[PDB]
RNA sequence: GGACAUACAUAAAGACCAGGC
């Protein structure tokens, strides 16, 4: 594996999106036989459906080399490797914080300062309105 | 995937003996 033909490490971020889903919602009665109960499949290898056989056994064999290593010894190399790694959390409690501080600026400010589908603010600080948010398995 | 034991303290006790006023 050729790592060297990377593109060079940048803090300008691409999106892309899914297309805009053009059929209506799913209903109790269309979704009545959808959930399938089989055998408790443990078997990655043969996951295919939605990325090339050579892809998936490349990648599982590129994780299993780590499988003989010391922990210790692949954080200290991993630690020089990443280009991004010493951005960690800053100030903040953790580096989790630092990945909702790029994602809220990646996508526009829609988490800190949502927008009805007219482009407006849904919360003004100086009217009456708080931004509400949840955080879940977020300890 | 830090200390002045500034604890001045070796003072045996006990005894007899010698001298001083």
């Amino acid at each position: 594996v050729d790592w060297r033909d990377e593109p060079e490490p940048s803090a300008c971020e691409q999106v892309s999106w899914f297309p805009e889903c053009t059929t209506e919602i799913p209903d109790t009665q269309e979704m009545s036989d959808w959930m399938v109960v089989g055998k408790r499949k443990m078997i990655i290898e043969d996951e295919t459906e939605f990325c090339g056989e050579e892809l998936l056994h490349s990648v599982l064999q590129c994780k299993s080399v780590f499988d003989v290593l010391d922990g210790e010894e692949m954080r200290r190399a991993r630690t020089r490797a990443n280009p991004y790694e010493m951005i960690r959390g800053v100030f903040f409690l953790n580096r989790a914080a630092m990945k909702m501080a790029n994602m809220d600026f990646v996508f526009d400010r829609m988490f800190t300062n949502p927008r009805d589908s007219y482009g407006k603010p849904l919360v003004k600080d100086r009217e009456a309105e708080l931004l509400y948010f949840a955080d879940v398995c977020a300890g």
